[PDB]
């Protein structure tokens, strides 16, 4: 070969190779050492370092699932295995939580255990509460209780300091705004100073293997930002003064879960399409008139290579991107998909363009829609489906049209992923433009729903109206169908991220984490 394997690498692959073995020896321990195959499932997992493993994991998870009531021993057992197994598509009840549940709503711990063992079960109980479905009541007093709980932990200062590390992260991000390499980050920190842990055996070899599966991946990612960094350039973006460099940002995003290196096409046209994504919602909602967004339309239903020379340099060019973009990212999908998807794919273009179309109408006619009107255009105008329909079919799962169907538009779980997009973005409350100086708006079409209705009233509506539809989104997603999971896994955490770029809008912090900082060996 022209290039060996570098050093690094060799050393990762070898540590793979001993943890398989740990899998493989834990398996082969008879008895149910259920709960010793679920914790090794669970440092690799928040260490993001699960692909390598995923036979090993499957066949723990089986055996800790048959297990199931031998492993639910006490709340933090019944918290870890609930929140995992739910994860990984094992079909478990949120029930076995009530058997922990008193009086007062308090949950019990063994009283035998230590008060860094009491944090632990409070801390899987937590975790677990924030993969609640619809209609759990269990999981709201669980996550209720275990915020005070740890909340006033904390307040205690009597707490080891890897410990109270672990409190905040995980008080901080939840779940739905996170994503696997930003928990992967945190955790090399809080299992890394936690003597007592990097002394059991194997955790040393399961933190060292992050840590370079970490920065072994993270210089692809970053080799990778290098033909982003050059289409911005030749496309000419670099020019439009109405553009961000928001592209690195949604790199980094797509990085932070899609990982492997055969995988560049996703990362590159997620980070493409959503920038192109960006502009034209700029395009549309600010600069460009009522004559301009018409020949926009009119190109892209006829799909020409161009626009028309008498029309601004800003969007001409911005036209040429868009139409580059959306080509390119069509062909590296036919190649996997084994069909050619530019007709597909040209048709979830006009969805979206149609929803902007509209919602520009209605700011010119001074009409303002229903709440259900709105979030019902909302959805494709919310820019979700167009950065992540042609990027999931760049992946090697093969998604045959009346599959795609399933994880499309027009499928619940479509409908949920721009629900959530659209909703976190209209309950901001911190956006630098604001949102109380537009006509349209979640905020003002829940007063035209409730006249009298104040701007704090609707705003909280819309807030627990996030809440409701999160879980909606939680159960589709993790509801069994014939979709590949690996396309619905990349599909929500492109939801994810969005959550959590929304939070860090601090966001130069999560490019440096996840791109350009490496984590010391």
């Amino acid at each position: 070969q022209p290039y060996d394997d570098s050093h690094c690498m060799e050393r990762a692959e070898r540590l793979i190779g001993e943890i398989k073995d740990m899998f493989n020896e834990s398996g082969k321990f008879c008895g149910e050492n259920a709960f010793e195959r679920l914790v090794m499932v669970d440092k690799v997992q928040r260490l993001a370092i699960d692909r390598h493993f995923q036979n090993e994991i499957a066949q723990a998870l089986d055996y800790v699932y048959r297990y199931w009531s031998d492993c639910s021993r006490d709340l933090n057992s019944a918290a870890l295995g609930l929140r995992i197994l739910r994860l990984n598509r094992y079909p478990v009840s949120s029930d076995v939580l009530r058997h922990f549940k008193g009086n007062d709503g308090q949950f019990l711990c063994p009283s035998a255990q230590s008060e860094e063992e009491k944090i632990g079960s409070i801390l899987n109980l937590y975790r677990a509460s924030l993969i609640a479905f619809p209609e759990e009541n269990i999981m709201d007093e669980a996550k209720a209780f275990a915020t005070t709980y740890l909340n006033q932990v904390l307040q205690n200062n009597n707490i080891s300091s890897h410990l109270s590390k672990e409190i905040k992260y995980n008080l901080e991000y939840g779940w739905h705004t996170n994503l696997p390499r930003v928990e992967a980050r945190n955790y090399m920190d809080i299992y890394g100073e936690n003597r007592s842990w990097t002394e059991m055996g194997g955790n040393m070899q399961i933190l060292n293997l992050a840590k370079l599966d970490f920065n072994i991946m993270q210089s692809v990612h970053r080799l990778e930002l290098e033909s982003i960094l050059k289409w911005w350039k030749d496309s000419n973006l670099d020019k439009v003064d109405f553009a961000r460099h928001r592209h690195v940002e949604y790199f980094a995003l797509a990085c932070a879960y899609c990982i492997d290196a055969k995988y560049y096409a996703y990362r590159r046209d997620f980070a493409k399409l959503c920038a192109l994504a960006t502009i034209v919602d700029d395009i549309y909602d600010t600069y460009g008139t009522i004559e301009e967004i018409k020949l926009f339309n009119e190109a892209v239903k006829m799909w020409d290579s161009s626009l028309p020379n008498s029309l601004p340099e800003n969007i001409k060019i911005a036209y040429k991107a868009f139409h580059m973009a959306v080509n390119e990212s069509a062909e590296a999908a036919k190649k996997t998909q084994g069909r050619d998807i530019l007709p597909y794919a040209r048709k979830v273009w006009e969805h979206y363009l149609i929803g902007l179309t509209k919602e520009a109408e209605w700011l010119a006619n001074g009409y303002i829609p229903s709440l259900e009107e709105y979030l019902e255009n909302g959805a494709p105008s919310s820019g979700y489906r167009v950065t992540m329909l042609q990027p999931t079919l760049t992946l090697d799962a093969l998604l045959p049209d009346n599959i795609l169907l399933e994880m499309d538009y027009p499928s619940r779980f479509n409908e949920l992923l721009c629900l959530s997009l659209r909703l976190k973005g209209d309950t901001r409350t911190f956006k630098a433009e604001a949102n109380r100086g537009e006509l349209v708006s979640g905020i003002s079409c829940y007063i035209k729903d409730h006249p009298g209705s104040s701007e704090e009233e609707a705003l909280d509506y819309l807030k627990d109206l996030l809440q409701k539809r999160l879980k909606e989104l939680d159960q589709e997603y993790l509801k069994p169908n014939n979709v590949p999971a690996i396309s619905k896994d990349h599909a929500y955490n492109i939801a994810r991220s969005y959550q959590l770029l929304y939070k860090e809008r601090d966001i130069k912090d999560l490019v440096t984490q996840i791109l350009l900082e490496p984590i010391p060996l």
